[PDB]
């Protein structure tokens, strides 16, 4: 919408504090595996 999360992005930025990505409400949410 006005925004789009991307999955890979957002993994690979979850990545860099130690934990899973995924999108919800077209936002990065990162989450515990």
């Amino acid at each position: 919408g006005s925004a789009f999360c991307n999955l890979a992005r957002c993994e690979l930025s979850c990545r860099s504090l130690g934990l899973l990505g995924k999108c919800i409400g077209e936002e990065c949410k990162c989450v515990p595996y």
